[PDB]
């Protein structure tokens, strides 16, 4: 009667799932799509339960009466007085990143410059920086504002994804799952770093993860964080270290939506499963740890120390906040009352 179904979005956050849900003593199952919106889809139509998402999906899914249920969150220094899951988050860093080698380049040039985007629709990686942008423009032309880019879930042909890889076999090029190869948060910035594109839009955290031997993989295990700067609106040019003075906003922490119906049954479910496999769970790092899977943010990111309950029971434009959500309001008017779906 308890069991949760997870949605699982393409083949190899499918396979994480599968194993927790083999780990869990069938408590969760799957069922996966190939994208966001078709995990939405799947929710709402009752054949799953819920899945994790960023603060533009939240958008969208809360449009179409989806809640949010639980909130991640990572390592925090204030607020220690207190245990994570009663902790409250404090949403991460939206910032723009170059190479140091690149002189010139600043907030103020970016036009005709290459770009690396996390996906089109997400925070960090497209609502933030292209709501700026189309302010600063006053067009809806944000597809010709770049001379190519890779912006997952945009046309394929388009120069929107012109820079996109696809997976090994050169297939699904700028789908929106982590087949891509400049999918996401960590292909984004791998993206920078290949120097296919010139800035890329993540988040304060992605930087420290994948420089100095933070992340042993073969494009990244030489990358160093003197040889990023993050780009500032005033237009200069800051290291790393300074992203609390050097960001284009602050945005919402992922959360888990369900159907309203279904989530103070998918609320206790999972804090349990958190119990098993969480940060200090008694089955982690034994058997299996929900909060990873290599420097790939499978299911969750791996910075996730806990899923944290909400304060106040919020709607989602309450948790997304009024600042974040007119700030989609205003970029979705570029390309106020209905599902998407
Ligand atoms: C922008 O995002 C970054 C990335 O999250 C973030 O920095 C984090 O800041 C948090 C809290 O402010 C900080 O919190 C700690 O939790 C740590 C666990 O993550 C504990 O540290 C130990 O474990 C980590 C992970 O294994 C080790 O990480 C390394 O990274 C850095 C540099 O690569 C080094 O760590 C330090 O060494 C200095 C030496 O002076 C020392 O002062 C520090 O305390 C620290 O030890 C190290 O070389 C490692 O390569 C580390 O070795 C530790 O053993 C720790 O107990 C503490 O509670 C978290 O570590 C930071 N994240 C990282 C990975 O650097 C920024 O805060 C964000 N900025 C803004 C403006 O929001
Ligand atoms: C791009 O520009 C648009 C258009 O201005 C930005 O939206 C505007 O920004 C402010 C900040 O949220 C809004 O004003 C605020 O509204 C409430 C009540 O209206 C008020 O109490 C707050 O103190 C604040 O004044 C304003 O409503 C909004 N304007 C419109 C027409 O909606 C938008 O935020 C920008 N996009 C980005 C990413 O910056
Ligand atoms: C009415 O009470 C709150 C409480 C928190 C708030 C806000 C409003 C708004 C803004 C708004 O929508 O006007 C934001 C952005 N909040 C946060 O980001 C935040 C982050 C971490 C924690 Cl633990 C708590 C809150
Ligand atoms: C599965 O759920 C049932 C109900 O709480 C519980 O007895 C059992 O501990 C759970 N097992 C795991 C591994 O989650
Ligand atoms: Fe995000
Ligand atoms: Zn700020
Ligand atoms: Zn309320």
């Amino acid at each position: 009667y308890t069991r949760v179904v997870w949605c699982a979005v393409g083949p190899e956050e499918q396979k994480k799932c599968q194993q927790w849900s083999q780990q869990s003593g069938q408590n969760v199952t799957c069922a996966t799509a190939s994208t966001t919106d078709d995990c939405i889809v799947l929710v709402l139509k009752g054949e799953a339960d819920a899945l994790n998402l960023d603060g533009g999906y939240i958008y969208t899914a809360g449009k179409c009466g989806l809640v949010p249920v639980l909130a991640e969150n990572r390592k925090s220094s204030k607020h220690s007085s207190l245990d994570c899951v009663l902790r409250p988050t404090e949403g991460y860093l939206a910032v723009a990143v170059v190479k140091k080698a690149n002189e010139g380049l600043t907030w103020n040039s970016l036009k005709d410059k290459k770009s690396c985007h996390t996906a089109v629709d997400r925070t960090a990686g497209w609502n933030i920086p292209m709501g700026l942008i189309v302010n600063q423009t006053g067009s809806c032309a944000f597809d010709e504002f770049f001379s190519q880019s890779c912006a997952p879930g945009a046309d394929p042909k388009s120069r929107l994804c012109a820079l996109c890889a696809g997976d090994d076999q050169g297939l699904d090029k700028c789908v929106p799952n982590s087949k891509e190869k400049y999918y996401g948060y960590t292909g984004a910035f791998r993206c920078l770093a290949e120097d296919v594109g010139d800035v890329a839009f993540v988040k304060n955290d992605t930087v420290w993860e994948n420089t100095n031997g933070e992340s042993t993989a073969d494009w990244a295990k030489n990358l160093k964080r003197e040889d990023f700067r993050l780009l500032c609106l005033d237009g200069t040019r800051k290291p790393v270290t300074e992203a609390q003075s050097c960001h284009l906003a602050v945005a919402p922490n992922h959360a888990v939506v369900s159907r309203s119906d279904r989530a103070a049954h998918v609320e206790q479910v999972l804090l349990h499963q958190q119990a098993l496999f969480g940060k200090n769970g008694k089955n982690c790092p034994d058997k299996f740890c929900l909060f990873k899977s290599e420097t790939k943010n499978l299911l969750f990111n791996d910075n996730t120390e806990c899923l944290a309950k909400l304060g106040g029971r919020p709607t989602y434009e309450e948790y997304l906040g009024t600042e974040y959500v007119t700030a989609i309001a205003n970029l979705k008017k570029c390309s106020l009352e209905a599902c998407a779906f």
